[PDB]
């Protein structure tokens, strides 16, 4: 079990994606392999699971509480952050990690809030969700405008390709606001392109309310909500993953999904040490007076 850190796998040959027949033992030595990737953002964050038991051909299961995990390693956190249900989840390590995958998940999505403190939000995402037959040229254009507005902010901002058909944005935050101040200051970001440029942006949930159009969605900046993790994959056809790229690269993308488990690898060799996010964990900015006055 040295290449799935430990962790014994089973039914390893059935298929996750037979598209690219792409086995479950595969997929846990992907998770062990680039489980620091991912721990740079799962380690300190509550996680939430896409389980898929027989593949992305069969349904999946999103999970936030469980009672009785048996992934060796896995954390449960304090019910008292969310009455009513059972533990929430936390995965600090590659066994935890690859344990997951050992039992049916697929894909991790974080918390906006660290374990330091889970009532202040270190982080706002912006997630564009673009009309599924709008052209790339448009969800590159409106990732370039929200950049713009961002930088006008003096917020610095880092994106990743979701892995989907869209672009995540964080932003990053000192601890000093409550959940619902983040996410009503989100909300008024969205609102704001909205209304500059109403032929392109719209700040209302639901597709019957982005024909043509990108919804820049705030609402997974609720306590609870999570986005997909960095460098984790996707339960979809090609297994792709969200991958973080430079603003510099922004134009020449093709796809939030040009990015897979089996290509990662190359993209890594190609940065060779570049890192999109290096300056991430360095990053000091809290919500000022002047950003809602520009809002
Ligand atoms: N079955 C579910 N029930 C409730 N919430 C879910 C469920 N599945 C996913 N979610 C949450 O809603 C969000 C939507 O995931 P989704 O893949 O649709 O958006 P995405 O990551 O931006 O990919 P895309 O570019 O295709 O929109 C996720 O971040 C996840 O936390
Ligand atoms: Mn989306
Ligand atoms: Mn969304």
């Amino acid at each position: 079990r040295a290449a799935t850190a430990g962790v014994r796998i089973s039914h390893p040959q059935r298929l996750i994606d037979p598209s690219i027949q792409a086995s479950k033992l595969e997929l846990a030595e992907f998770h062990a392999r680039y489980a620091d990737l991912l721990l740079r953002d799962l380690r300190e964050r509550p996680v939430s699971l896409v389980r898929g038991p027989d593949g992305i051909g069969g349904e999946l299961f999103f999970q936030k509480h469980a009672a009785r995990l048996k992934i060796p390693g896995i954390v449960q956190l304090d019910p008292a952050l969310d009455p009513g249900h059972p533990p929430l989840l936390q995965i600090r390590s590659a066994e935890a990690l690859v344990g997951a995958v050992q039992m049916g998940s697929i894909e991790f999505h974080t918390w906006n809030a660290s374990l330091a403190n889970l009532e202040r939000p270190d982080r706002f995402v912006l997630d564009l969700d673009p009309d599924p037959a709008l052209p790339w040229k448009r969800m590159l254009e409106a990732t370039q405008l929200s950049l713009t507005l961002l930088d006008e902010l003096g917020l610095r901002a880092f994106l990743k390709t979701s892995g989907g058909k869209g672009m995540h944005l964080l932003v990053p935050l000192e601890r000093r606001h409550g959940w619902d101040e983040v996410k009503d200051f989100a909300q008024a970001i969205s609102q704001h392109l909205a209304r500059l440029m109403p032929e392109r942006f719209s700040a209302v949930s639901g597709p019957r309310n982005r024909v043509g159009k990108i919804f820049v969605d705030y609402l997974r900046n609720s306590r609870g909500a999570s986005t997909v993790a960095a460098y984790s994959v996707r339960a979809r056809e090609g297994l792709p993953v969200s991958v973080p790229v430079f603003r510099e690269e922004l134009d020449s993308l093709q796809g939030a999904n040009q990015w897979n488990l089996r290509s990662l690898p190359q993209r890594l060799d190609e940065l060779a040490g570049d890192d999109p996010w290096a300056d991430y964990a360095g990053t000091r900015q809290r919500i000022s007076a002047a950003m809602r006055r520009q809002l």
